[PDB]
């Protein structure tokens, strides 16, 4: 590739290997912020907007119980997930601004993005145009090149992970499957329309499963609903191995052939994995409007904002139970996450 391309690859990994061995550690606690709302929640955390209440800067702050994360086996998932994020910086990815623990819980303090999830926005439009999906696809391409060459794995993209923010860009959150892995590695995670053929069979897998995961996202977009869909997960996973994949007839001949290669069962024949990598991808003839640089300084014009009243609406999330954020007067797990 462009010896520019190399360089900043080459910079990239050294600021992010400077943070990856020397990670930072416990700055801000819980009292310096206001709990806002609810987010999101699930199994064993839950993501609140905050106010700092000295600047007055607006964050989403993940908070993980330590003890639920033990229990469903998620301890070096969760370690992965922070130390990852702390070291990383490209424009497509969420800032980590804080981090710390308590007797309790873990705390990941981030920007806050108002606009929402993509998830929300896809749902509510049926399906994007072919140039609207590329515009988000592109941003994917790049922030896989760039976790890729940090030999990191995504292994989580699906629309409810793309925020979309101010400019209309997209902001990848939700780091807690990301792993550095240089070869192979045999964790099932993931979610269940979203896995690679390799996943399901138990086998090695490696940085080829993000592509596969971009061609069911690019699938999504495009159609409004993604290509494996069944009401079980064996059988959504029956047909993620049979090789077979229905196109609409809306779709252009460009975007079938593109999804032909990343939709590609056999890892050692999926577009993003062969000797030629990322341009294989980069240089298809469905990308071949996208400027590649421009995307990534943000100076293409978006496919739509998001409508919010500033950095402070929610009305882009949804409503949940507003919970307790509870500290026990006693420790809790604390050999399990002495690094974090
Ligand atoms: N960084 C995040 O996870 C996040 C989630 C929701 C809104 N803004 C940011």
């Amino acid at each position: 590739e462009q010896e520019s391309v190399k360089e900043f690859l080459a910079k990239a990994k050294e600021e992010f290997l400077k943070k990856w061995e020397s990670p930072s550690q416990n700055t801000a606690q819980l009292d310096h912020f206001d709990r806002i709302k609810t987010l999101g929640t699930g199994s064993f955390g839950r993501v609140m907007l905050v106010k700092h209440k000295e600047t007055g800067n607006h964050y989403a702050m993940k908070i993980l119980d330590k003890q639920k994360v033990v229990k469903l086996k998620q301890i070096e998932h969760t370690l992965n997930e922070k130390r990852i994020l702390q070291a990383v910086n490209f424009p497509f990815l969420v800032k980590l601004e804080f981090s710390f623990k308590d007797n309790s819980n873990l705390y990941m303090v981030m920007e806050y993005v108002p606009g929402g999830e993509m998830f929300s926005h896809l749902r509510r439009i049926g399906r994007f145009s072919e140039p609207h999906a590329r515009f988000y696809a592109a941003q994917i391409v790049l922030t896989f090149e760039y976790l890729h060459s940090l030999d990191l794995i995504y292994r989580d993209l699906k629309p409810e992970n793309l925020l979309i923010d101010q400019q209309g860009y997209i902001q990848v959150t939700d780091f807690g499957f990301a792993k550095r892995v240089k070869g192979r590695t045999w964790t099932l995670c993931g979610t269940p329309e979203y896995l690679a053929p390799e996943i399901i069979l138990s086998k090695g897998y490696n940085k080829a499963v993000d592509w596969w995961a971009l061609g069911v996202l690019i699938y999504e977009m495009a159609a409004g609903y993604p290509p494996f869909f069944a009401d079980q997960p064996i059988q959504i996973y029956e047909k993620i191995v049979s090789g077979k994949v229905r196109f609409p007839s809306h779709f252009s001949s460009d975007l079938k052939d593109l999804l032909r290669n990343l939709l590609q069962v056999d890892l050692t024949k999926r577009f993003g994995n062969l000797k030629n990598g990322v341009n294989d991808i980069k240089n298809h003839k469905w990308f071949a409007t996208t400027d590649w640089i421009a995307i990534y300084q943000r100076k293409v014009e978006a496919p739509f904002i998001p409508k919010f009243k500033g950095p402070g609406d929610t009305s882009n999330f949804d409503d949940y139970e507003e919970e307790e954020i509870r500290v026990s007067i006693n420790e809790k797990c604390g050999k399990e996450f002495t690094e974090f």
